[PDB]
């Protein structure tokens, strides 16, 4: 009829031998649920991490949110206390189908959202909170700091207590020592019925693992990550306004889609409802939406494996193709896990030197291509103290780390070795190649790896 719901994304529910080690969990499902883009996974009956806050001193700054599919929303970005807005968000919902809100229906409310984000003449709008930890409001999950009770004290250390899982053994996202709070810290998340997060996938294509600590639940629709680009020209033939290019990574655009229209379409579209207590977990590029049923509280974070190692690789050279901005350089990441080798887990060395190799070898074939264009001069350079606005490429935007050219003509601009022909008029002979290693600084570093992996 008119949504006909796609069909269930996986569910699992480990044993507490299986949840143990979280790492080792989302690995083991990664054949299955790597073909649906997102799962749901349920904890071991008592694992029930304590929630507690005092729902007058949380405040937070609300976004205001219109309704409507295929509109152009902003990605990232008045005052509630937690009960004001539930005040407001109880209420609304109440109104809107004059019910109490336990009684309306899942279905019912996913019915209806597709409805009015459809239709020009309904004009909703909602509200919600998005931000990350912080003083005046911080996670949900017993952090550190107060006297703990005994039960908070039990789950400071777990691997799904999503304070943990970036520093934690192997989100290679935890060694990074560049400034990436916003990707690396957790996000709250205060929802209410119908407020929404548009179709996106994470910077880096990397995982992210959301976890809803109470209320009503929160609907989720996941595409595999190998339909990433049947969705992206489905979207684009429909609302091509949203890709356009943009100046930065705080006006990247998304939308409301229904899921029917990607189905027609021919793109694999599976959904959840995630209540209170359940995890979902989005593996790399793999696109997802949703809206909440009800008034609620997540938080989420994002994380990355060895298995995503080579997918940030691509990642990048992607958001190069786009002249897309980076939230970090993913070289330099591959580099400094190299110089603490000794430390690392050996399977982690083991996918690290293999990206690096790769890596070495791209960086020798660059070397060599702009030296036959007449790039003679060199200096190495600390690309990692350089402010990121400072070692973007002028023309495809990318974090320079490996090497620039730089050209005394425009000071401070630099170009990656992809344009090298974009920095300016000049002659290449005035042109220096920039660079953080020799290529023979590198193979030690990534013979350390080798030991450390024992190879
Ligand atoms: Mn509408
Ligand atoms: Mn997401
Ligand atoms: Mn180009
Ligand atoms: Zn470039
Ligand atoms: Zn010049």
């Amino acid at each position: 009829s008119m949504f006909l719901p796609p069909p269930e994304c996986p569910v699992f529910e480990p044993s507490w031998e299986e949840f143990a080690d979280p790492f080792a969990f989302i690995h083991k499902i990664r054949p299955i649920a790597e073909q649906t883009g997102i799962c749901k996974v349920r904890p071991p009956p008592d694992w029930q991490p304590p929630f507690a806050c005092d729902v007058d001193k949380l405040h937070f700054t609300p976004r205001i949110q219109r309704l409507n599919e295929l509109e152009a929303q902003t990605r990232v970005k008045r005052d509630y206390t937690l009960r004001t807005f539930g005040e407001m968000a109880d209420a609304f919902k109440s109104d809107y189908f004059n019910m109490p809100v336990h009684m309306v229906p899942t279905e019912l409310v996913e019915k209806e959202f597709w409805r009015l984000v459809s239709t020009i003449e309904e004009d909703v709008t909602v509200e919600y909170g998005a931000d990350i930890a912080s003083k005046e409001f911080g996670s949900g999950f017993p952090v550190r700091d107060i006297k703990l009770s005994p039960e908070e004290e039990e789950y400071l250390d777990s691997g799904w207590n999503l304070n943990n899982m970036p520093v934690m053994e192997q989100s290679v996202l935890a060694h990074i020592t560049a400034d990436i709070c916003g990707m690396k810290l957790p996000w709250l998340y205060v929802g209410m019925c119908f407020s929404s997060f548009c179709w996106h996938i994470e910077d880096h294509w990397s995982y992210s693992i959301n976890y809803l600590h109470w209320g009503e639940p929160k609907t989720w629709y996941g595409v595999p990550g190998y339909a990433a680009e049947q969705l992206e020209n489905v979207m684009k033939k429909l609302a091509p306004e949203l890709f356009v290019s943009q100046p930065d990574l705080l006006h990247q655009l998304v939308t409301i889609m229904n899921p029917n229209t990607l189905m027609t379409h021919e793109v694999p579209v599976y959904r959840t409802n995630q209540c209170a207590g359940e995890f979902v977990i989005t593996f790399p590029r793999a696109y997802h939406s949703g809206f909440n049923q009800g008034f609620n509280f997540a938080e989420a974070v994002n994380f990355c494996t060895v298995d995503w190692l080579p997918l940030g690789r691509q990642c990048v050279e992607h958001y190069r193709l786009l002249h897309r901005y980076c939230v970090f350089s993913h070289d330099e990441m591959i580099c400094k896990m190299a110089s603490k080798a000794d430390v690392l887990d050996v399977v982690v060395a083991s996918t690290v030197q293999k990206d690096m190799a790769i890596m070495i070898e791209d960086e020798k074939a660059l070397r060599e291509t702009v030296r036959k264009l007449g790039v003679i001069d060199s200096e190495r350079m600390d690309f990692e103290l350089l402010p990121d606005d400072e070692r973007q490429c002028v023309k495809c935007k990318t974090t320079c780390f490996m090497s620039a050219i730089s050209c005394s003509c425009k000071p401070g601009l630099l170009v990656c070795l992809h344009h090298v022909k974009e920095l300016c008029s000049c002659p290449p002979y005035k042109y220096k190649l920039r660079y953080r290693y020799t290529l023979d600084d590198l193979y030690p570093m990534m013979n350390a790896l080798k030991l450390r992996a024992e190879s």
